[PDB]
């Protein structure tokens, strides 16, 4: 589908949304915009008028395909910008996914059970202490009662997360980045085994924290859950190199958000329209043009101040593709000496 | 026990004290700034400037039959002036009579044994959650340990205090107000059986809220309580009529603050001094003395320009007790011819 | 007119209300529960459930002489049941008669100017400080923004009641009684002054603490102040001697609560009817009569345990009172010997 | 300075330390553990079982050149994560820089000086009161006493601090980024003037959100900082591509965390050393190389699945440098025998 932003003063910010979506792009200021706008909006804030000033003090909307508004409560949604914000969803507290994930789990007739046995210690606890306390004066009785104990109040009181390594504790944050991410993907997974309600994942500033090898065990991981899951959505803003995938499935749900905003077609698609242009019959493979399109995606629709250093290869590829988008940006032909001797030593 | 209460500007103010010290008479403004020093100085009252201007910005005193200093902290104070400060002391807060017996109950394995089945059961909890959540990646494995459920926590989140008649709650308000009386009373014997240290009472204002039948069984179960501990002290002010109580045991401690201060006699004692001086032959029995007594006692040693309505005994026996007090103030005769046929009326 | 104050399982308790009304009685239970009524329902009680348990969970009510709803906005309420709620009432807080008066007396063109020029000094202090944290980047500025102040502000804050003798200050505590309860008055005049808003002033438990020639001076006050504002009422809880007050003008709304309640008739007419049934010829005077009826009053419609203590005519005079009731009590002529001694040795 | 940060497994981590300190590397997770531990080493992070358990349950440390430990105090600490830390450091709480500057300048007679005025005219809003005021019975007077108003109360109930563009208020999150930024900056400019005590300012995950544009505006700033003030020390986690700054000044503080640890040396030694290598006798100007460094670095020490995409003059320089730091991998030449037509077609 579509999320058509709203932003203060041009027009609204349109966004290609699917199972994994992806904004890149040089405006970074823009993708902060958005995602600030997104969590908002999907978050739950209770806008001040402050924060609404900016938009006349008017409520920001967020519009989809036939242009009409997107509900705030359409998603359970869940901002990940942080591995603090990570650890914070798998701690029991209202509206995190622990607190649903160990709902369910807690509400079985095996522990419900030891409930009752603790009740009837709690009334037993009573009763003898009914019995030193006897004010009773006529039809009147002054005594204490209790309030039966619940399983949410255990788990909000009496209990806390911990992490091992062969029943050693260690703190979470001294847990392998992958494993955070892991770790809270299994939880997410558990809990949607049991629910059919829309899942909107949101995940920045991760792609600075893990390898590129890691990234790619996270990214799989995902890729399983959405295509388990059609009521899951994720939502990412990976880095300019390294991070950004692209497939056949979720190629027309990246968006590049720089001078311009647009969003990549499907990747059989721009191949033949780039291998018409290729000025040369040495085409590219469909693999080599994939990852040529890895490469350049996060610098298109952007005039440079400073050339992006690309192979001769990506540097077409970006060229022909930024024409494709009618975006006049384009390398110009490295103006280095003797190229072949730099070449040969490369050999 | 003798109080010489610093007076702002005439000698110390005498009183006779013992269990129940009884505080009666025509001076209300004596009567209430005598109230006012006992609270503000048993009653750990912080002085401010104003506070002390009217004793030359010294702290007042209170000595002893030695003219020694009767130290502040020598008595557990508690105030009722109303039947709100009844509650305040059956409130679980620290500082009240509910919360200090509570505590030395609480702790007594009766309940601390509970509390290892309550916590076992918890244990058993955490074991049944930790099989079913299946979240490992790598080395690490997430689980919940539990803390342990304090009595503290029981109490604070699963008990409240109510009063109630046949399980039915109601508010304290309207418990009856000779029960409100008792409640706090079995309270007071309680915390009491569990310690040797002296409380001071102070009753004032509850005669007008309650029946005189009533407030018989009052003063009977203070008569109790003072029996059973004699680190107990009770300093009632009753009203001029009908609450006042002579007997053999408390009468040397009903202080009569009027234009005069003085505190009674042995009751035998005065009932062969009165009789002395009785105009008839016939004398009233030590019963109808003692009755005469307690109707009486509230208007000795006071200068009366109203002169009030008694019977013809009451009123000689106020005379002669004056007389003995040699305080000057007599009742004079009201000479009605007609007495004859008022009496004949009177059945 | 007249309150029918809604009982828990009886008939509603009726009040005759006028300018100056007088509670008195011997039921004190019932008095106390008519005055714990009457201050919820116009002092504004937030009920809980087990308040209104009682009433069947419904909120109390309050009707008229056509038996409609007496509203609960429908008075100024201001209940004075100690010393302390008079000191509460001059006290600048929300809702205190201090609040209302001095915010009149703030009011002043005079005063005002001062404002502003306080105001000044604050854009002054504002602007200094804004040159030192210069936080300007672009059009985009950090500073600190003045909320004036307002006399409300300043009173609740910067200001608060002294009490001084000849400029020098002493506690509220210590300031004669008569004098709390008439600079108390003194307040409510000025304030009421400035009002045509009805103020409806309970009083009770005073009568103990001040002389019965302090409260005579205290009642030609109220009566001084209710002559002057049609708008005051005031509603008393007399002690059962000495305190009471009755005039043609109040008469009917002194309202007895014993075993029955009842409120008197016009004093004239009472007079006549009660010379009717005199035993004798000698009629008491007319204001012989009414100091009897001040003193015998608050004991009518009581079936009494023990005979209370009263003169011959006072006897008399409540027997009778009491027959034009068709209450059944009746004092029996005392059985001493030898009166006519006793009555010689009171000459 | 030289810290050798303690690592769980393997030898000290090496970090050369500078006014203004780069750590950038393909290393992301070393890279994060080193945050984490300085966050936490100087931020004064109290360490539980678990958070210490990774290190043998003793608390870790970091050494400088001479193998003695950094004192966890010798820092003012300042962790620049996301803007919420930036926004937390400007609002006046105790603890925050704002706050720190507010009080070494609210205590200076250009203010001080006003409160006179406030005052004076305070004492003369009570004397008005007070002659308005009257409320005199017997010997006692009733008056108001002002109560001094102070520069924290006026901050308190009277200032609030507000982000604005021409007297419009609007949220720290709409105030653009790079201001955002610019405002932190000018805030511990401020502060820096009042102290000469060391400060310690980590920034990372900046660099995503606003363009290369702006981040250079921003580093000039600090570059500024740093000349200005001695005691201050930016440790920032640049981005691996246009972000890193390569300078006379800083270079040798530029640490590279990926296969292996090193920071950078002298330009213009690593400009030489590298020309003893170059395969072309017409090398790039001092400028160009310093441009490549600036490109290159952050990829150097690291063994690559995938080659980075880079143009022939950077992709040499890459190789070169691994040579002088004895690291094995090089980068391929990509050969493909269109070469010629590609270039032409890069216009
Ligand atoms: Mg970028
Ligand atoms: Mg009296
Ligand atoms: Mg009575
Ligand atoms: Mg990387």
């Amino acid at each position: 589908m579509k999320f058509f932003v709203q932003h203060p003063y041009k027009e609204r910010i349109e966004l290609n949304i699917g199972a994994i979506t992806q904004i890149v792009g040089q405006n970074n200021e823009l993708k902060y915009y958005t995602w600030q706008i997104l969590s908002w909006y999907f978050g739950g804030k209770k806008y001040s008028s402050e924060d609404l000033s900016i938009f006349d003090y008017e409520e920001p909307t967020i519009l989809d395909e036939a242009r009409e508004i997107v509900k705030r409560s359409s998603y359970h949604y869940i901002d990940i910008s942080s591995f603090k914000d990570l650890l914070e969803q798998m701690e029991y507290k209202k509206g995190t996914l622990a607190q649903g994930y160990l709902r369910k789990i807690v509400n079985q007739v095996d522990i419900v059970g030891h409930l009752e046995k603790i009740n009837e210690q709690v009334e037993l606890i009573e009763e003898a202490m009914n019995r030193h306390i006897n004010l009773n004066c006529g039809q009147v009785e002054y005594h204490l009662e209790n309030l039966p104990l619940t399983l949410d109040q255990l788990l909000t009181k009496n209990f806390s997360p911990f992490f091992a390594i062969e029943n050693k504790n260690l703190s979470f944050e001294w847990v392998s980045n992958i494993d955070k991410l892991s770790l809270f993907l299994e939880m997410l997974d558990h809990l949607l085994s049991q629910t059919t309600e829309k899942y909107l994942i949101v995940l920045k500033n991760i792609d600075g924290f893990i390898s590129e090898e890691s990234y790619t065990i996270f990214y799989r991981q995902i890729c399983h859950l959405v295509k388990k899951y059609p009521n899951l959505t994720f939502i990412l803003f990976p880095s300019d190199q390294g991070y950004l995938k692209i497939d056949e499935e979720n190629s027309r749900f990246v968006n590049i958000l720089s001078d311009q905003v647009e969003h990549l077609y499907d990747v059989e698609f721009m191949y033949e329209r780039v291998m018409k242009y290729y000025p040369s019959n040495d085409f590219p493979t469909r693999e080599g043009f994939r990852m040529s399109l890895e490469t350049v995606t996060p610098y298109l629709l952007t005039k440079m101040l400073r050339q992006p250093s690309l192979s001769l290869v990506d540097s077409v590829i970006l060229n022909i593709l930024n024409q494709l988008f009618h975006f006049s940006y384009r390398i110009r032909c490295s103006q280095t000496p003797d190229k072949e001797l730099l070449q040969k030593f490369l050999e």
